[PDB]
C-alpha cells in the first residue's frame, strides 16, 4: 500500500513535503552509530543534517544488536510502531505484506543502482543505503611483516599466506568471530558471483543444481566448495583464534587495528569501522575473496541494508519516510562515509577502500527468470539450510567440526548437498 500516491523518483528535496511536522521511528542495524562516542558521523548528525532542509520531521533512532531477529520479531507484530525499518531477510513474495512501494523498478532504475535487489512484481520495497563487495578486510602492516608481497587470488596462495603469518607474525592469521551468527553467515555472500564469476547464479543455477556444493571437479579453485572450505582449511590448519566461542565483534575491531587479526571475511562496509578503530588507520585494507575463474578475479556489488518503509503508518508518516530516505540516499553522504558506493544514480566514485579491485570484474546478481523470483527462496525453505539468510548457525558448524577434526569438508558439504538435493527435486 502506498498511501501518499507519490514515488520516491516524484520526490523533490526541500520541495516536497516542507509542509510535513511529525515524528518518524528509525530502526536499523547500526548500534555503533547511535553513540556519542561513534568516531564518524553519528545518527544524530546525519538527522541534524536533515533538520536543515526538513526541521519539522523528528527522526528517533532506534537500534538493536542482533539486529537480524529484532527486526524481524517486530515486523510479524505487523503494526505502526516503526516507520523505517532496515528490511531483514524476507521471502520477496512478502514485501507487499509490510512495505510501501517507492515506485516501479524500471522508474526507480532511473534514479538509484539496485533498484531491482528488494523488488517483487515489477515494483521496488526497499532502497540500499550503501553498495558493498564482497571482499577480505586486511591488515597490510601484518602482511608486510610476513613478507608477503602479491594479494593471494586462490585458496591454496590464501592458505599458504595465512601459514606465513602464523608462522612469523603474532597475528591472528583469520579471525572468524564465530559468536556473531551474522558474521559467520556472511561466507554465503561469496559463493556465487565471487566463486563462479556467474550473475545468474545467486538467482538462476543455484536454486536449479541439486549439489552445488561438491567439489567443482573442472575448476576445483572455483564455486561455493572452494569458498566454505577456505574457512574450513584455516580453522582446521591452526590459522584462526585460540577460541571461537570467546569471540568478540567490537573488541575484534581495535584488535584488527592494532594488527593483531590479520583478515576478516566482511564485506566492504567494514573497512571504516576497523579503520577508526584505532590509529593506525593506514594499515586497513580491503582485498578481492582468494578465488580466482579463468584467471579473473569478480567481486559482486550487493546492497548493505535496505531501507523499507512501514505499510501500515498514516499518508503523512510515509511520506515523511520517504523524504527521509531519499535525504540519505542522495544528500546524506552515508554511502561514501561508511566505506562504500552511492546509491545515487547519477554517481560512481568507486570509494578509496579499492585499489587492490583495479582488475576485478565487478557484478551484479541477475534476477531469478520470470516466475521463479520465489526459487530459490523456496528451495531455500525446504532445504533448511538458509543460504544468505542469516543461517550463520551452519557456518558455525563448519568452524567447530574443523576445530574438533569431527568431519571433513567433504562430509559437510556432502550433507548440505542432501538437504539441496530434495529441496530443488520438490521445486
Ligand atoms: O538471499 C539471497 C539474496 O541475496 C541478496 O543478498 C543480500 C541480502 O538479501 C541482504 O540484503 C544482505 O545484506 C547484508 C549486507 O550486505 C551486510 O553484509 C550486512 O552487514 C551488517 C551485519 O549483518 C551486521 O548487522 C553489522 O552490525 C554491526 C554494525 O555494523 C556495527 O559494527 C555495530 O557496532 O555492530 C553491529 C553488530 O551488532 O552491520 C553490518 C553492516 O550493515 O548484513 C546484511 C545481512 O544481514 O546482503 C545480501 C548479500 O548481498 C541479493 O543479492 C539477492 O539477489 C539474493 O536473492
Ligand atoms: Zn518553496
Ligand atoms: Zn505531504
Ligand atoms: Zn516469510
Ligand atoms: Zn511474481
Ligand atoms: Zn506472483
Ligand atoms: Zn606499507
Ligand atoms: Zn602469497
Ligand atoms: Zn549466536
Ligand atoms: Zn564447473
Ligand atoms: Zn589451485
Ligand atoms: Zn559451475
Ligand atoms: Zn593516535
Ligand atoms: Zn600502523
Ligand atoms: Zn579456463
Ligand atoms: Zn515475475
Ligand atoms: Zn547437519
Amino acid at each position: 500500500g502506498n498511501k501518499t500516491g507519490i514515488t520516491y523518483p516524484e520526490i523533490k528535496l526541500g520541495e516536497t513535503g516542507k509542509d510535513i511536522k511529525t515524528t518518524i521511528t528509525f530502526m536499523n542495524n547500526r548500534t555503533d552509530m547511535n553513540l556519542d562516542t561513534y568516531p564518524g558521523k553519528n545518527w544524530k548528525s546525519y538527522i541534524e543534517d536533515f533538520n536543515k532542509m526538513y526541521p519539522n520531521i523528528t527522526v528517533k533512532v532506534q537500534t538493536d544488536s542482533n539486529y537480524a531477529d529484532s527486526a524481524l520479531t517486530r515486523l510479524q507484530a505487523n503494526n505502526d510502531s516503526w516507520d523505517i525499518m532496515m528490511i531483514p531477510a524476507v521471502d520477496k513474495s512478502e514485501f507487499s505484506n509490510y512495505f510501501v512501494p517507492y515506485g516501479e523498478t524500471s522508474e526507480m532504475e532511473k534514479v538509484i543502482k539496485l533498484a531491482d535487489e528488494k523488488a517483487y512484481d515489477g515494483q521496488t520495497y526497499g532502497i540500499a543505503n550503501n553498495g558493498v563487495t564482497a571482499g577480505i578486510v586486511y591488515n597490510k602492516k601484518v602482511f608486510e611483516e610476513a613478507g608477503i608481497k602479491e594479494l593471494p587470488k586462490t585458496p591454496e596462495e590464501f592458505q599458504a599466506d595465512l601459514k606465513l603469518i602464523k608462522e612469523k607474525t603474532k597475528a591472528v592469521p583469520l579471525y572468524t568471530n564465530f559468536v556473531e551468527d551474522w558474521a559467520m553467515g556472511a561466507w554465503d555472500q561469496y559463493i556465487a558471483g565471487n566463486a563462479t564469476g556467474d550473475p545468474k547464479f545467486m538467482n538462476q543455477v543455484l536454486p536449479t543444481t541439486k549439489e552445488p556444493f561438491k567439489k567443482d571437479a573442472s575448476a576445483p579453485d572455483t564455486h561455493p566448495y572452494a569458498v566454505y572450505k577456505t574457512l574450513y582449511d584455516a580453522v582446521a590448519n591452526g590459522y584462526t583464534e585460540e577460541d571461537y566461542s570467546t569471540t568478540d565483534w567490537e573488541s575484534s575491531k581495535g584488535k584488527m587495528n592494532n594488527g593483531e587479526i590479520a583478515t576478516m571475511v566482511l564485506g566492504a562496509w567494514a573497512v571504516p569501522q576497523m579503520k577508526q578503530a584505532g590509529d593506525h588507520p593506514d594499515d586497513i585494507g580491503y582485498m578481492p575473496f582468494p578465488i580466482t575463474v579463468d584467471g579473473k578475479q569478480y567481486a559482486t556489488i550487493a546492497g548493505d541494508y535496505s531501507y523499507g518503509i512501514n505499510k501500515n503508518i498514516s499518508k503523512e508518516k510515509q511520506e515523511a519516510s520517504m523524504i527521509f530516505v531519499k535525504w540519505m540516499t542522495e544528500d546524506s553522504g552515508f554511502a561514501k562515509n561508511e566505506g562504500g558506493i552511492p546509491i545515487k544514480a547519477d554517481d560512481e566514485s568507486m570509494p578509496e577502500t579499492y585499489e587492490t579491485f583495479s582488475d576485478v570484474e565487478l557484478i551484479t546478481d541477475a534476477p531469478a527468470k520470470e516466475g521463479q523470483e520465489d526459487l530459490l527462496a523456496n528451495v531455500n525453505s525446504d532445504s533448511e539450510l538458509g543460504i544468505n539468510n542469516g543461517n550463520g548457525k551452519k557456518i558455525q558448524d563448519i568452524v567447530v567440526d574443523a576445530a574438533n577434526r569431527t568431519r571433513t569438508i567433504d562430509q559437510i558439504m556432502d550433507e548440505w548437498n542432501q538437504k539441496w538435493a530434495k529441496a530443488v527435486e520438490d521445486n
